[PDB]
């Protein structure tokens, strides 16, 4: 490509709502498995 | 144009050798006109 060339992107929008859909579910499962790990963690310390 | 184009020019070397030409000429017709300034001051001055 000569100097910089402009390029445009195919729906965008909707890209980033189903994006932002799957990082959210995702950030909720890493919560969900570190709330079970601590837990069995508190009671193999117990 | 966005960001930076490139565009080619049309016959560069041959407009750049009728440039030469034409520069170089008037520089000629410069020298004769200052010597025709010096032959007109002799004579006057
Ligand atoms: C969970 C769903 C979260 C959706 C977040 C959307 C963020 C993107 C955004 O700014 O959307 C603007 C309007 O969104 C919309 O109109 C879409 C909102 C989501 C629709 C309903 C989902 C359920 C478009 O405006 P922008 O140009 O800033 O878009 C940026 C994209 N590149």
């Amino acid at each position: 490509c000569p100097n910089t060339v402009d390029c445009f992107v195919s729906r965008p929008t909707e890209k980033t709502v189903f994006t932002v859909f799957m990082i959210a579910v995702s950030g909720i499962c890493i919560l969900l498995n570190v709330t079970e790990l601590c837990y069995l963690l508190i009671r193999y310390c117990s």
